[PDB]
């Protein structure tokens, strides 16, 4: 952290925020979501991390070159250290991305990989070649030098994300699935874990080994579980909670920001709220059935009417100020609700549908105040407008997460946050073979027009190819977009350190600081 001059920071120098959610996991291969994010960014750390404004910042690496964005050599600190007090080197390196890649680790981030074009990648995640064959090395135990198979010039971009920070191979092979366990794991981060109660909270302490230890502030950050952000709010405002999770209820939003307005931040966030459809379960590989449920979904409704916490309508996935999107704004989304329902009547009915056998279907979301409140007027406005019925079904975090992966569902409630500020963070997870495609989608189509933007040396010709990639995503109706999020959190005034300039809001406790109050 970075201390204004004058500030008097408060004796006791503890943090407790909400995270939404039980965490996944804590291991860095294991994790996808925001919440598992949130932790792993205060325990593990990779080559770059985002700076308190979200810019690609020295981690491990203090240094590093690229040769025709294609080889890219990193220069890891001296003194970068586990919590242990042994050494981080380029061969921890080496053998975490290869982990990473290994399909028997069965990350779902393993094509994290692919979407930086790390040689040989392809084959290792087919089974065609060794993981140890993936193109990294460690020229040194200083020295990671990553081979692409293109250039990539927003390579570096990417570095930041939980899945390629390292892992302590002697903690893993010796404690298996256990090596999250207190007291197995060894971290690089600025914190280590003290204490993991699944469903009430995970507490991390100050990591001394840390390299910049001598800047960090905060010595112990609480992260709790609750899914209800009501119940967040109460504890937030009760004074258990300092920050609550970003994600706001619709019992209480409007009061919160007459009641206490210094303490509602809200701030842009490159997140897309959307319905996410598998598309390889019919009747939903039916390209009517998908454009019905997208047209006759009223967003105005739903993001002025019902939320209204700021949100902006959305016709897309990747959001419209993503850095090098340039979309095209399709003419559905500028026409009246009355034609676009009168439309998607029309389509349904083409698909076979009738009142005596109407589309019947369930409708999934992770536990929450928000998204049961969004997913009731949603089938509202889908009985309403379209005469479709809709089972809501809720689960926890883990589970639906798993539930999207195995594609055991029709529809379901979805959120994307960007992991780099490129449209490809978003457009690489509709690829047919990504590791992150829960839609289920795969368009032979779509998958060369994102192949072409690394075929071509130019920004314009790339942007035009990621509206075209969206165009292409949006005449198929892979999703129903509803909204582009925004970042809207409470904060206590004594917490120090939280801009809200970055736009994927990847927080780090190491820059937080407590004010006397």
């Amino acid at each position: 952290a970075d201390v204004p001059a004058g500030v008097q920071l408060a004796d006791k120098q503890t943090l407790v925020r909400n995270n939404g959610s039980e965490v996944q996991s804590l291991d860095p291969h294991k994790i996808e979501g925001v919440p598992e994010s949130n932790v792993s960014r205060d325990l593990f750390e990779g080559l770059l991390i985002s700076d308190v404004e979200g810019h690609p910042s020295p981690g491990v690496a203090e240094k590093w070159e690229n040769k025709d964005f294609k080889v890219w050599t990193f220069h890891l600190r001296e003194n970068a250290k586990w919590s242990d007090g042994t050494p981080v080197t380029a061969h921890d390196f080496v053998y975490s991305w290869q982990r990473l890649a290994d399909p028997n680790t069965a990350s779902p981030y393993a094509s994290y990989l692919q979407y930086g074009h790390i040689a040989n990648i392809d084959d290792i995640i087919a089974g065609k070649k060794p993981a140890t064959d993936l193109g990294v090395k460690a020229l040194d135990d200083h020295t990671f030098e990553v081979t692409l198979s293109e250039p990539v010039p927003y390579f570096y971009k990417l570095l930041v994300h939980p899945s390629v920070s390292p892992v302590p191979k002697s903690a893993v092979e010796k404690f298996g699935d256990k090596w999250t366990q207190p007291a197995n794991i060894v971290t690089n981060g600025a914190y280590k874990l003290k204490n993991w109660v699944v469903n009430e909270r995970i507490v991390l302490e100050r990591n001394p080994q840390y390299w910049d230890n001598a800047k960090t502030v905060i010595n112990q950050v609480t992260y709790l579980p609750i899914s209800s952000e009501v119940t967040d709010v109460n504890r937030y405002r009760s004074g258990e909670i300092d920050m609550t999770y970003n994600n706001m209820p619709i019992e209480l939003f409007q009061k919160l920001k007459k009641e206490i307005p210094n303490e509602v931040r809200v701030d842009p966030y490159l997140c897309t709220y959307y319905y996410e459809i598998n598309n390889q379960k019919a009747p939903f590989n039916d390209v009517r059935v998908r454009t019905a449920l997208k047209l006759a979904l009223d967003r105005d409704i739903i993001v002025n009417k019902v939320k209204n916490q700021g949100d902006l309508p959305a016709y897309s996935y990747t959001p419209p100020y993503t850095d090098g999107a340039k979309l095209v704004e399709p003419e559905w989304f500028k026409w009246s609700q009355q034609k676009r329902n009168e439309e998607a009547k029309k389509l349904l009915a083409e698909a076979g549908f009738t009142a005596d056998k109407p589309l019947t279907f369930d409708l999934l979301y992770n536990t929450s105040d928000l998204h049961k409140k969004l997913a009731i007027a949603v089938a509202s406005i889908w009985k309403k407008n379209l005469g479709v019925n809709v089972n809501l079904e809720n689960q926890e975090w883990k589970t639906f997460l798993d539930t999207r992966h195995q594609g055991t569902f029709d529809v379901a409630r979805a959120g994307w946050c960007a992991d780099y500020n490129e449209p490809t963070s978003f457009l690489n997870t509709m690829l047919s073979d990504s590791s992150n495609n829960t839609a289920h989608y795969k368009s032979p189509a779509f998958d060369k027009l994102i192949a072409d933007t690394l075929k071509v040396a130019d920004d314009t010709q790339r942007s035009e190819l990621y509206a075209k990639a969206e165009q292409q995503l949006d005449k198929d109706s892979a999703i129903v977009p509803v909204y582009y999020y925004v970042n809207a959190r409470l904060v206590k005034p004594w917490v120090g350190g939280y801009t809200g300039k970055d736009p994927l809001d990847n927080i780090y406790v190491k820059n937080l600081y407590i004010i006397k109050h």
